[PDB]
């Protein structure tokens, strides 16, 4: 559909079948606006004291991340779990009660398009079993871009556990925002990324939060041919099948590509 879906290679894998179906995804954001026409929400979970309404998007951000998941893996089953208000802001106990959601509720990936500054035991140890309990956790990197010789990947991105994405444009050149160091996994295009908004709008944004959901919509549709294989093998075909870029400071991996990922 937009350009970042073609450059992940997500279009072959649609043209044989593999859409995302039976794969439950959870979008760990600002909520999803439901009623917009193109997207299909299954369930969810609001973690923000003062909205309650996981469907209601007052932000924009979550909706946004959720249609490219979608655009990725058109037959995912779309979970929102609000975790961020609508000022995009979000208390980290917020975020680990929308984590422990996802686990609890057998969520086959989680989108992270999140980061803070801090790491927390609570959160290390979130991501951790969500991990242990075999989902596939993506989180975006970070949009700090350079600085001097130290990683600007935020958490949870920063956990081992994390598979952490970092932002290209069409061009598979690194955005000037995407964060770096050692923790950064993958890329996936991260500027100008047309999707799904509130009443039933269209938008681009730009970030490594535009990023992630390349990378979990890819993870759904690998686990949509793939049903038996382990989170650790999801990750494994990702990371191992990339398109090469420049360093893996800068680069993690490189380029995500679905249909080699997919086998
Ligand atoms: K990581």
């Amino acid at each position: 559909v937009p350009y970042g879906v073609s450059q992940i290679k997500a279009p072959a894998l649609h043209s044989q079948g593999y859409t995302g179906s039976n794969v439950k995804v959870a979008v760990i954001d600002s909520g999803i606006d439901s009623s917009h026409p193109d997207l299909k929400v299954a369930g969810g979970a609001s973690f923000v004291p003062s909205e309650t309404n996981p469907f209601q998007d007052n932000n924009s951000h979550g909706t946004h991340v959720a249609g490219t998941v979608a655009a990725v893996a058109p037959s995912a089953s779309l979970y929102a779990v609000k975790v961020l208000g609508a000022d995009g802001s979000g208390q980290y106990s917020w975020i680990i009660n929308g984590i422990e959601w996802a686990i609890a509720n057998n969520m086959d990936v989680i989108n992270m398009s999140l980061g803070g500054p801090s790491g927390s035991a609570a959160l290390k140890a979130a991501v951790d079993k969500a991990v242990a309990s075999g989902v596939v956790v993506v989180a975006a990197a970070g949009n700090e871009g350079t600085s001097g010789s130290s990683s600007t990947v935020g958490y949870p991105g920063k956990y081992p556990s994390v598979i952490a994405v970092g932002a290209v444009d069409s061009s598979n050149q690194r955005a000037s925002f995407s964060s770096v160091g050692p923790e950064l996994d993958v890329m996936a295009p991260g500027v100008s990324i047309q999707s799904t908004l509130p009443g039933n709008k269209y938008g681009a944004k730009s970030g490594t939060c535009m990023a992630s959901p390349h990378v979990a919509g890819a993870a759904a549709l690998i686990l949509s041919k793939h049903p038996n294989w382990t989170n650790t093998q999801v990750r494994s075909s990702l990371e191992n099948t990339t398109t090469k870029l420049g360093d893996s400071f800068y680069y993690g991996k490189g380029l995500i590509n679905v249909q080699a990922a997919a086998q």
